[PDB]
């Protein structure tokens, strides 16, 4: 019964596999708590700031939740840049200083990498990072560990495909930094070429002693694997590249014939939205967790608030 | 004190007149909860998700405000399309299974007519459409209903005037499909002849055994009548019939010039908001009942959310 | 123990010498009760509807934050323009009749000067004026005034330098009005000719005791001060007299070199937000009370719900 050792959540490289494995104890409690038919006072008095620069449906209302199964409540924008309607113009830490003499907590999702780290440098109060624009999602990553651990039993000794957009992917990028934390974790990395993981993940995989291995084939992969975690690839990413793009029409998709190929105890992860690259008939099989995954969200996102706010 | 028998609120063709008749009466102890000095906790620890596609403030709020009303809290978005500001689209289907895991009770208004039905075939959570685009708007027919009589003491031998564009107008069919249900029920039609009540409403009331009468006299039908209720017509249901717009100018009007021609127990009745089809003088007179309609729209919201969530 | 005197809070020419001091006395218990560990109740069961035209992150959460914090709940609309998104138009009389169907009390920000006086005497429940668009924003002056007794000790016998754009300044006309309720009071207003304090201030000021002086030299009137009251300058003000945005560049503004001459107990005072009028590194300066200003806000406004709902 002690402070959380984190100031603030800002980024994967904040957390060590001790602290995850208790942050996932606690999401394990904070679940026990939402499915109570009693209302939950851990936060009562509490408010949290959701400071979004943009509308982010899904994961505000995941946090927004997370504070209200808790007894908390909460302060919502998601138009952080209109900081009066009369007098024009917002400055980050401004934004911050005013704010935190509010509220008890701020949810962040700014649109500039970077924006987490300053905000938790300025306030005096906790901040969480939802989304530093094209940088750091490290509540996502939380979450996309925890469904793992959720749905597998383990971390150490499994392998996990990621699949899609690997260079331009946040989330398979932060997934893997996670992952490697653990041992006898090997990593498929399913991606046409073009959009194949940069160097910077592969050789601290590597010093990580994480074994790695490339591939264009999903069928192949699928059926050695515990977890497809999926990403749609946009059309943009090929270029004036149709041709790669008309080769690529139809491998990197989890439709039925996919599932046919995979262990029973294997699951499809999918940090959603998707566009075609799970068709809706993967849905009825209990392999596809995607939609368990966004209620991990819920959790983990209750953990963090109460271990921030009242601690261990 | 058993389970609500509807699982989502979502159709008129869901409700008998005794479900409507039973529903009232619980709508009549929410205006109790309501006017009451201590908070209510019936609903506490649920949560509402307003999953609005646009903004709708005034049937956002109700609902909103009915929620709270009764001791639960709300989780809200107009910018429901939005589902994350980084990965773009957005699935009805995968909004609900995300969103269910966040909330108790979901409370939808989308673009598009059928949405509705397939929220609630998809959730484990009940469902309540607010507004199906250009589809069902069920809690408005129930608060129309509700009020007729609320302020009129009967549903039974009323006369109804149903006054503006018939052809277009959601709210006069789908009160005039509920009003059907009643006995020694008369409906006029008043409107110009180009936007006159459609064939599929008149031969379901001649069904029905409702008797029903068209004129575009609002001055002869104001005199005979318990209920005239008012819509606005839109210039562009005219097209280039300017003519017929132009015979259609000052007629179609509640002024206090229909009042002095009004029995002193009719009501005038205008889901809003109204453009110029209602003088502001009107709003002085005892019988102008639009904004305690409004205020109906908050118990009969009390009362759907209580149904659905804890029973009768 | 006895019901506030004010039904509504609107304008500036409202509030006394005595009822502001009252009001102070309320906003330093409001800042007890919000310094508290346990939840505050005493509005418990009340809600408050923001009916806001228009995005205004700051003041819209000041207040939102300031109910919460005193027991009470809030509706939250930044589009109140767009009352339903299937028919079109809105009355702002018609969405106060609604509105206070579901709420017990409104802060409205209008986009047109006169919208918060109507709303007043429209609604059978309180109104506050958020921002009535460019005329009275009634609750800033007060907290304006309240951070100067704040921070100085007194506001008789005080001089104040209100600087920058005073000519269009809605928060310094206000600030200026209110001071002259109080003695000894001396007003510096420091700006460039063309952006000059104008007339119907000037004379009123004369009219009430109060001793004015103009200038053009900031560091000189900054070393005589308690309170420097600094507002930007925006460039379209000076239109085609660049040669003056030339002259006026560096000399109105707030840095290290403007602390270097000032007395250890004088103030900034900033209604925020601020763009290059102040440096950053002002900010380290124990004496930059622009952020200690927006915290007093939440204070004030806690005072105002309290004494408009319950009473003193
Ligand atoms: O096909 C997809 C869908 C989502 N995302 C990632 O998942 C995140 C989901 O978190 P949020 O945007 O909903 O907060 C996005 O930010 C984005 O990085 C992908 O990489 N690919
Ligand atoms: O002059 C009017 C005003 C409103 N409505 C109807 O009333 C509804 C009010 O419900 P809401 O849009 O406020 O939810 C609208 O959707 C629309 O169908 C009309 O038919 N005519
Ligand atoms: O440089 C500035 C910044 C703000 N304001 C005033 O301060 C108010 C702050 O209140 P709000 O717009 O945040 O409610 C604005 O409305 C505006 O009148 C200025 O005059 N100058």
């Amino acid at each position: 019964p002690h402070m959380f050792e984190l100031s603030d959540v800002i980024e994967g490289k904040q957390f060590d596999r001790e602290m995850l494995s208790a942050i996932f104890d606690v999401a394990r409690e904070m679940e026990k708590i939402e499915k109570s038919s009693s209302q939950s006072e851990i936060l009562k008095g509490y408010l949290m700031a959701t400071l979004f620069y943009e509308p982010s449906t899904r994961t505000r209302l995941s946090f927004e939740s997370a504070m209200k199964r808790l007894g908390g409540e909460v302060l919502t924008t998601e138009n952080a840049r209109e900081a009066s309607s009369a007098a024009k113009g917002e400055t980050l830490e401004d934004t911050i200083r005013t704010v935190e003499g509010y509220s008890d907590i701020i949810v962040m999702r700014h649109f500039e990498s970077g924006a987490a780290r300053k905000a938790a440098a300025t306030a005096n109060i906790p901040v969480i990072n939802a989304g530093d624009g094209p940088g750091e999602h490290p509540t996502q990553a939380l979450l996309d560990v925890y469904t793992i651990q959720s749905e597998i039993g383990k971390l150490d000794g499994i392998s996990v495909a990621l699949v899609g957009d690997l260079a331009n992917g946040r989330t398979v990028r932060s997934l893997a930094y996670l992952l490697a934390k653990f041992k006898d974790v090997k990593i498929y990395f399913v991606s046409p070429e073009i959009v194949k993981m940069k160097d910077d993940i592969k050789d601290y995989l590597t010093s990580s002693g994480v074994e790695w291995e490339e591939s264009s084939d999903l069928m192949e992969v699928a059926s050695k694997c515990d977890v497809v975690y999926q990403t749609r690839i946009q059309r943009e990413r090929f270029g004036e590249r149709l041709d790669l793009y008309e080769a690529a029409r139809g491998k990197f998709i989890v439709d039925k014939d996919l599932l046919g190929v995979m262990q029973k105890k294997a699951i499809i992860m999918h940090p959603l939205p998707r566009l075609d690259e799970i068709t809706a008939d993967v849905d009825a099989d209990p392999r596809a967790a995607y939609f368990r995954q966004a209620k991990n969200g819920l959790f983990i996102r209750m953990a963090l608030l109460k271990l921030l706010l009242v601690g261990w």
